[PDB]
């Protein structure tokens, strides 16, 4: 369909762990969308290509855990998109994009 990103520069603190759970770092986020996030990070691999990952942060005092896609790694840069498997997962990207720009 058709998407507006909500773009919402913000700096939150994350962590970011890949499936497997063999990686884990933490960042700040640069901006955050309805499509992703931007985050200055150091990704410790070289990317094959999309990468299922968990990122996990607060936000108005609640735990928000979203799955994810690692699509680049720059360091200094990790970018993402949100996977989006469910009306809880919808919401979670909602809640922390919305919940920014307020």
């Amino acid at each position: 369909q058709k998407r507006n990103s909500h773009r919402i520069p913000a700096t939150i603190p994350v962590e970011v762990a890949n499936a497997d759970g063999s990686i884990i770092v933490t960042g700040v986020t640069e901006d955050l969308s309805m499509g992703g996030a931007a985050v200055k990070m150091s990704w410790p691999a070289k990317l094959s290509g999309p990468t299922p990952v968990y990122i996990r942060t607060v936000l108005d005092g609640e735990e928000l855990i979203l799955p994810a896609r690692i699509i680049r790694a720059g360091n200094g840069r990790g970018i993402f998109i949100w996977t989006i498997d469910n009306l809880q997962q919808e919401f979670s990207v909602i809640r922390l994009v919305f919940g920014l720009e307020h």
